[PDB]
């Protein structure tokens, strides 16, 4: 017997440490590796797992040509051992999906899988391997979700979902799902949040989601949620913004609205509230998806004149490609450990990646209450060695 | 401890939703994937699985040349993770077979595996991995079975078996098998059914099988069976027929006999009775194995002047190849969820599939009591990219 | 908790039925498959497994060249799912070995693994994965064992071992091993048996072993053994001999000594005593390792004028290559089911197998108390398609 | 439920016997095998496992070129079935690491993983798959550890760690870690030990570590440790030295200090104290990493005029390449069985290994209280057959 996961507080931490790295593109030189993108990580009682949206093709084969395309019927959410490259001999196919979220409730896995036509998509809810429920597109404009792990408290899982325009007003909802059955949803209040995509969430008593405003906000919108309702919303106060693109530091302190500067598009990212402070992942570049660093901003969660970047860890150099990033948690006795993954995109449309495909590798870090060292953990592939 | 599966009613449903898709041919471009055909799906307490008849060769190798041939000693029933491509590193060999059925009784797997000479074949019964019993060909003319999952109620499994001509009167039986031991068989009454092949079965209190009349019926024959005997037989009343080939809609309403029009040959297919209504899978083409759709026919299960196609889901376009299709169930608390798979055949003898082999990929859908969206989920292989 | 396996009687049976077939050579065309020989099968509580002596090389690679060689340091006993081809992604390495036996005692696996120099070899005893004991070569002349499953009764496992000349008087012993610890051994009495190699054993209350006389006997020597001692010895009385080479039928009835005709060399084979009758596997050819059939000889176990081949199943045609064969059992409630495997050797030194390597596939059959059909289940590889 | 491992005495033994061998380079001819080095073995309750530092590339691909380099971000500690070659379909990625140690405490696995910049590395502590603690480089000079299994007694695991110069005075510590949490560390006393690297440890009531002095000692330094503190230190008294390089036999008897002859560099190695005697692994060559033998030295553990090599097993000939070697234990009822692995390095910078990569295979032996035979178990690859 296993109990449902509880509303534990986030563990104390003061730095992030290298965890698992798959080197998937390097290992894919001989065409063994499945083409993926939008990876994430999520753990159950026994294992942490890599998840990603496969493209139904092997890296470097003719079918991998043109996998820059975001949505096809040939995409499936797949799962593979954390830190391993996804290959036919080790992967599991979770569901047909070109957008997804997964989370373990303490007893079983839940997955949310969107597929079908852009104007008529549906989200399948999988629980314990069985399709238990669904969401029908209501705005008929690319129904979509987090692309990282959802969160579950006392048996009720929470997941953020969007339907509508990428660069205009759309609908954003949170769904509460218990044992695979949709209990209720709420439209996210628009009193502060103006656009919301690809939420990266974690648990610190309540669920916190830090997301992507793809329209007007170079700062990231956020929500606080429990097993019943949305408790709080806003934008991360930090005058050091963390979307891409974004203005150079220092920028505007906007706790309650989008910055309105360098607003679109964006990239999936994450953060961790720590008291009044906030940790924020971000590309090193302010314009491109290159490099990765995480900063701690003193009093960055609140309205304050005292915002300072007290810590900056540079984990992937600006000379290396990054991509999406997202939070995940690991139960650590009486608290949840904050961890994250970074998608390292290789191929189109990256300048000088002269291949016809698009894929990624993964690297991950976890938070400890110890002082970190330093290093650099990029994709590491010589694109010139790769089958095109 | 696990109890035997019970005679649960079918769950309510109003549409079908995309579940798992393997993209096996696309992923087989580099010769990793095992050549298969006649796939199906069946689940135990912990997992749903893909099953298929392998051809003892890797796709695109010289040994794959000529795998259009239906029966060889080199065919085995194999099992692999649902939605994954079958590769040497993930498959399990269940038994030597060129015709098969599998089902889980709540405690153990049973399999029925036919092999040997066309005139002298035998069916091996496997239970919990042990060969427990057998059936010797009695008409000496290709002893054969469902090519999809059998069904088990309160420990007794039921499976439909045929021996005799493909386009003339043959023998059709149901066998009752408990813990791998044949308890009894019955010759299917011929008062209504005139020819019966490749039954697709499910459970709705009793076992329902919807099969293939390969001789005179463009409508599908069906049986209702419990743990003791055949309770009822007939043909699906729907004036919209669901075999291939078949007449255009609307055709004849024949509850008690074969249509006698476009009667032979046929293709394995499935349906689900829903009150007085019936859901029917079928190729989009009325002549070829191209496309796949599922229709709901109001009062289609009964003798009525009111037959209308209230719902039509087009899941694979008529421009894409399909093949066999079959039902499977997933336990959903106090009811069984109706699901199905579609075999997507590529290679010989499909027009313009210029390769020497014959194989397939798989796609699956499950029923929910929600409104579906729409999409298209075909094999997706560019045959021109494939090793021939 | 699991009890030790008990001394159950052999199940009733009247024919043999096709079980699992791996098609390993066919599937090895693209160099995925590990080079093996001397395969066998053995089962635990949950699964039956294939075992074989690998050659530390992939089929069709340069390192596979010359794998006709019997003993090298690069040979390991490996285990893989029954009926699957052995590949790097599915195999387990049991121990370093160029001769081996394996058996499950009801709780754990035991293995006997010989390796090292021809004149100074040692047998490692593995139990529950731990090396627990060993046998040092005492005649310093290729210490060797069954190349099929040993047998275990009430926790005590029995295994036949040989050290000395291949075509002259050597030492033959049985070892009793409990939980991996050698309890005792006995020199096999030479009052009847004159040469003994590669015993194929099974359980029918007591352990029966039917072996290979490589010197003077075209008939097979046999032993009856319990958990304490050798109870009985002899040669199979059947005037229809079952070694290879051997005289044509009918030959000599020799219950107590070697035939003294077509005496050497031989091939590993098996049989099953059934009352006063005996079932005997044998190559179809009387001179070569081609084809495979199993005969039932009425009163073949005893001294009688009434020996007749009442049954003959031809399972592999004389036009196809065979090789070693061996017995294994599967627990069937209150009796043991008799099964066997046949090694299908391809490559050197088989005439017209124009490749530089030597390997094999596997096929298996089990006994049922039903009448069999007929078929042909040979290796099935087109040697011309294979990498050389 | 499982108890923590206890402080058992080492089992009696009088020779070493061939256990598992992977033949990884031979099997890597077709580019399936992951590039590794610094392998080791460690076991839990159910299985023994191979561990190694992968290089994030497949053997024989372009990315394998230049893998002689010791530290990169693309190295991960990986785990694979003991005696199997590491391939994408069977490996698990444990953590990012270019130096590592692993050990099972009776309940869960602990790992120590160093990565990052040479001057700023950190060691991540993994326990039950979760990152639980860390060590920050304190001398900022390649923080590093055993490259073989650590040891755990009554829930407290012990591991030797080094930071500082390779050929001058550095810092050497032992860390005590319980359930992944660092309890304490001790600086190793320098009253006898002058340099310490790559400890090979085992349990004989207390933990014994036999290590590598890379500076002044051709004899190996050693420590005795319990769950609380370092109990004893020294150098192995044996006048027959066991590092590489080293003086020819007989050399100096130095129980309390480095030999001061042929002092640097060295190679990772191991030994086993047996009463007043000692068993010592060593390369056959006194100058190079070729061959492998194990000697027993009578009274070799103590100050004595009676040192004699009573036993010498030559396991890999001087004509074959060896490399690092290390101890591991297997629980054997009421004692621990001493076993070891030998890394068989192929590629750069080995003379005449004309390839661009560097990797290894593995061979293993275990101790029994029986007399051994003899043999030779080298890597076995024909380097000329390999992709360069
Ligand atoms: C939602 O969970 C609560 C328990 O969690 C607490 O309240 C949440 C809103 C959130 O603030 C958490 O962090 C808190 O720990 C459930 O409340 C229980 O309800 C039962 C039945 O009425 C009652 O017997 C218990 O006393 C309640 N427990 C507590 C701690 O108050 C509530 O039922 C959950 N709601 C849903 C819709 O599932
Ligand atoms: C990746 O694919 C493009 C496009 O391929 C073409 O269209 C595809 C849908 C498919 O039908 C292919 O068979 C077609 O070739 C390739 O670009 C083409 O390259 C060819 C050959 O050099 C050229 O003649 C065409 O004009 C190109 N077509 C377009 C639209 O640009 C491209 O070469 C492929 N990349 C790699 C690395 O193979
Ligand atoms: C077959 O199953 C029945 C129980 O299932 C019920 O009856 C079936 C014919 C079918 O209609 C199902 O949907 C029903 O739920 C077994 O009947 C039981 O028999 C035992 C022993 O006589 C008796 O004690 C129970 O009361 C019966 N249970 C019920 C519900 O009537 C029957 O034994 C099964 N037959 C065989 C041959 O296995
Ligand atoms: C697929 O196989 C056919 C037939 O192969 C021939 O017969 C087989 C049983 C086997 O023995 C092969 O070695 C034979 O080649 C191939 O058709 C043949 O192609 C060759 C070469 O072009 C031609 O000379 C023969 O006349 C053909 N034979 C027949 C009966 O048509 C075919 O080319 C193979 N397809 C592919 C893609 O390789
Ligand atoms: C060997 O096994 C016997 C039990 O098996 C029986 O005797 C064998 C020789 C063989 O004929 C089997 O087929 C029989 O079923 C063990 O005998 C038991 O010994 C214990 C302790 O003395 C005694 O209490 C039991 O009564 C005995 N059981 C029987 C059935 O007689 C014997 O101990 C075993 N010997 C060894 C060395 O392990
Ligand atoms: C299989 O191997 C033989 C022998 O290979 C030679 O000796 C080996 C130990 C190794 O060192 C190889 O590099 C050697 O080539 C091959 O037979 C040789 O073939 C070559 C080239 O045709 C010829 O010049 C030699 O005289 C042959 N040597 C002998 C002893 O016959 C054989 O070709 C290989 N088979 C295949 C299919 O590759
Ligand atoms: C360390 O372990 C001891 C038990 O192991 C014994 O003492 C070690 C130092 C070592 O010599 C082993 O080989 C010995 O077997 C723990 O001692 C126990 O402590 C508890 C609590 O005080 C006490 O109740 C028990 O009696 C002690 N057991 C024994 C055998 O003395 C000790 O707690 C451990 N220390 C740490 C820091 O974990
Ligand atoms: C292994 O690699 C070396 C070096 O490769 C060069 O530098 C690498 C970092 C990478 O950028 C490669 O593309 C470069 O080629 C190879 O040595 C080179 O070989 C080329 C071609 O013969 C030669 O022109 C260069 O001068 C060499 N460079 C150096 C520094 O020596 C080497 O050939 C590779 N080995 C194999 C087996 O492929
Ligand atoms: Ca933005
Ligand atoms: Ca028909
Ligand atoms: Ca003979
Ligand atoms: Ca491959
Ligand atoms: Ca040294």
């Amino acid at each position: 017997f296993r109990p449902f996961k509880s509303p534990l507080p986030l563990c104390p931490f003061r730095g992030f440490f290298p965890f698992h790295k798959d080197n998937a593109i390097r290992l894919g030189e001989n065409k063994d590796v499945i083409v993926t993108r939008e990876p994430y990580v999520s753990c159950d009682n026994d294992n942490c797992w890599s998840f990603a949206l496969a493209q139904g093709a092997l890296l470097g084969t003719k079918h991998s040509n043109g996998t820059i395309k975001d949505r096809t019927p040939y995409r499936s959410l797949i799962r593979f051992p954390i830190g391993t490259a996804p290959v036919l001999g080790n992967y599991k196919e979770i569901c047909i999906a070109w957008s997804s979220s997964s989370c373990f409730d303490g007893k079983e896995w839940m997955h949310v899988c969107m597929t079908g036509n852009d104007n008529d998509a549906s989200a399948q809810i999988i629980y314990g391997g069985r399709m238990t429920d669904s969401i029908k597109s209501w705005r008929k404009d690319i129904l979509r979700t987090q692309e990282s792990e959802c969160q579950c408290i006392d048996g009720t899982c929470v997941v953020a979902v969007t339907d509508g325009p990428a660069a205009n007003s759309a609908d954003y909802r949170v769904y509460w799902i218990r044992e695979g059955k949709i209990i209720k949803y709420e439209n996210v209040p628009k009193t502060k949040i103006q656009h919301l995509e690809e939420c990266s969430c974690y648990v610190d008593i309540d669920v916190y989601c830090i997301c992507r405003d793809n329209w007007k906000g170079s700062n990231r919108p956020w929500m606080r949620i429990n097993n019943e309702t949305i408790l709080e919303t806003g934008y991360v106060c930090s005058k050091f913004h963390s979307d891409t693109p974004r203005p150079a530091d220092p920028s505007t302190m906007s706790c309650d609205s989008p910055s309105n500067v360098n607003g679109g598009p964006g990239v999936k990212g994450f953060g961790f509230k720590a008291g009044d402070d906030v940790w924020l992942g971000r590309t090193v570049s302010t314009s491109g998806r290159s490099g990765f660093e995480i900063i701690k901003v003193t009093e960055g969660w609140i309205n304050s004149p005292n915002h300072v970047k007290s810590i900056t860890q540079t984990l992937v150099s600006n000379n290396d490609w990054s991509g999406y990033s997202g939070s995940f948690i690991v139960k650590a006795k009486d608290c949840f450990q904050p961890c994250f993954y970074v998608e390292l995109i290789r191929g189109r449309p990256n300048k000088n990646d002269d291949v016809s495909w698009t894929s990624n590798s993964i690297v991950t870090f976890c938070g400890l209450d110890n002082e970190p060292g330093s290093g650099n953990w990029p994709d590491g592939s010589n694109i010139g060695f790769m089958p095109k």
